[PDB]
């Protein structure tokens, strides 16, 4: 099966580096771009960067040119990441990824803790949490600051992250399920509102939810919707 494998926690000194790596299988590496992602609780997910293994070509995300490196060694299947320069700003998850729909494949992401003890487009996010009755409806919208459409089509996704697992895709385009998501889920919306609806909400659906635009460079995400179940 195709995995990106990622180390769980580095914890590193302010002003050090860091390299982490995103080891692949299953696949071939030469072919497919891979891409870099930051969380943090606040800020949800930002696109740090991409590379195309196969020729080591990378773009970056303006906000990210100083801080990241993006590297691949094809003789190990391996993607690299160095941030450096570390702050306190830095401390987050940061995944590898395929990012779009249809080669959707998500590393569990690399914590890395900093510690001393001493025009893009935005999309926003309504609720951003939210906690649902078994068998409730949830209702989550996202709001883009410009359109996300061309040709008819919305280039616009719904990632989903269950609590202690990697983000996956669970809607793309707007509107389709991705395979193997349950029927309950569906998505609505175009231009610049989207609308995902759960009905009816069972156990397995807490998690977080993020939207995501990839019409225009950087791809840009919401900051995340955390659903709960409201326990009765
Ligand atoms: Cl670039
Ligand atoms: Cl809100
Ligand atoms: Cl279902
Ligand atoms: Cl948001
Ligand atoms: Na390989
Ligand atoms: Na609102």
């Amino acid at each position: 099966q195709e995995q990106l494998q990622q180390p769980g926690t580095e914890l590193v000194k302010p002003g050090a580096s860091v390299r982490l790596s995103c080891k692949t299988s299953g696949y071939t590496f030469a072919s497919y771009t891979l891409h870099w992602v930051k969380q943090t609780p606040g800020q949800g997910l930002d696109w740090i960067g991409a590379i195309y293994p196969g020729n080591g070509d990378t773009s970056y995300n303006q906000k990210f040119k100083d801080k990241a490196t993006l590297t691949a060694d094809k003789s190990s299947s391996t993607a690299y990441m160095q941030l450096s320069n570390l702050t306190s700003e830095d401390s987050a998850v940061y995944y590898c990824a395929r990012l779009d729909w249809y080669f959707d494949l998500w590393g569990a992401g690399t914590t890395v803790t900093v510690s001393a003890a001493g025009s893009d487009i935005v999309l926003t996010q309504s609720p951003t949490s939210l906690a649902v009755s078994l068998g409730q409806r949830a209702t989550i919208s996202c709001k883009a600051s410009q359109s996300v459409d061309y040709d008819g089509d919305s280039y616009m996704n719904w990632y989903q992250q269950k609590p202690g697992q990697p983000p996956r895709l669970l809607i793309y385009a707007a509107s389709n399920l991705e395979s193997g998501i349950p029927a309950r889920f569906s998505g609505s919306g175009s231009g610049t509102d989207f609308t995902l609806n759960i009905h009816p909400v069972e156990e397995e659906d807490a998690a977080t939810y993020y939207c995501q635009q990839n019409n225009e460079d950087p791809r840009t995400f919401g900051g995340g919707t955390k659903l709960e179940i409201k326990l009765e």
